């Protein structure tokens, strides 16, 4: 059900689109969340996903790092996706602005291929500080299920597509 993708390879897929009324329309059976170690959801994509489960996604959360503690950057964990999705795969992509090691994020993208398909924005891109190009080259380069990513950005989304080798 996902629509108006543009095919990049075999299995990835990217649309300029508000990752949140993507997946309020899709409902996917997974909504990959750009989170932090310790599930602060507080702005990017996981601010604006926890703000559409009307902090639903914060709740729980707290509740699993009460639980569990904090996450391991690479890392994920599988929680509720609440109205977006049957699932959330919060995932932990290196936050270069917090000094930490660009060379995680293939670890990070390598949790999506639990998953035989994924809603997903481009890891550690916008606020955490990577750039979006390196990040759309290591999804393609890791990730082999079935990924569909949105850019919320139409001018990095052309500069994405553009430049795709
Ligand atoms: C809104 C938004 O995310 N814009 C945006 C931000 C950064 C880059 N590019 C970049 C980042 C870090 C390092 C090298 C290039 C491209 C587009």
């Amino acid at each position: 059900s996902f629509s108006g993708y543009l095919k990049l390879t075999d299995n990835v897929y990217i649309k300029n689109a508000d990752i949140v009324e993507e997946a309020k329309k899709v409902k996917p059976t997974v909504v990959v969340n750009a989170a932090n170690v310790y599930l602060k959801h507080g702005g990017g994509v996981a601010g604006a996903l926890n703000k559409a489960t009307n902090n639903a996604m914060q709740v729980e959360s707290d509740d699993y790092i009460a639980t569990n503690g904090p996450l391991k950057v690479g890392g994920s964990c599988v929680l509720s996706g609440h109205n977006l999705a049957k699932h959330c795969l919060h995932v932990v992509g290196p936050n270069v602005n917090k000094g930490e090691d660009i060379q995680l994020l293939k670890s990070a993208y390598e949790n999506f291929n639990q998953h035989e398909v994924l809603l997903a924005p481009l890891l550690s891109a916008g606020i955490f500080g990577a750039d979006p190009i390196h990040s759309l080259r290591v999804c393609v380069d890791t990730v082999r299920t079935n990924v569909y990513l949105a850019v919320f950005d139409k001018n990095l989304y052309d500069k994405l597509v553009s430049s795709f080798l």
